[PDB]
């Protein structure tokens, strides 16, 4: 199983997920999926950029306890899954 | 991008590292990307009969401060693989 194809396929369903929660207040399955990869990896965002407006805008799906201003320094989801399958 | 498909395909890529990081002492790509998943989905093996052994053999593996007796009622790293894609 190729590392990178994997980080990939995993980096595409958190962005899958990520988009469902943030559109539909009613996707709780991708409002849960989104929480539970925010949570494990610290990190609130495909991008720091959508990591921001999510912070701002829908701060429930971020890890407990963050800001705004530590979302907005934090490494976003897409590097933490790099780093998971990197060993970083 | 189905779920149950990327799952497996991580929980396989992770037990392909934790095999090489067990019998290879040198592989320590293997030894990284074990640790970082551990650390990070708070788990020590591939079922509870394999973080009890990698606890006892090679803890250094294992999420910090962790022992035997807890590696041993920890959920094992597939399911929280599981619990991570399902938002568990």
């Amino acid at each position: 199983v190729n590392k990178d194809q994997i980080a990939k396929d995993v980096k595409q369903f958190y962005d899958q997920a990520l988009q469902q929660a943030v559109v539909d207040d009613d996707a709780n399955n991708a409002k849960a999926v989104v929480k539970t990869f925010h949570e494990t990896l610290d990190c609130c965002g495909s991008s720091t950029l959508t990591a921001l407006t999510t912070s701002v805008l829908k701060n429930n799906l971020c890890p407990s306890g963050s800001n705004i201003i530590s979302n907005l320094f934090k490494e976003d989801c897409h590097q933490k899954i790099d780093d998971l399958f990197s060993g970083k």
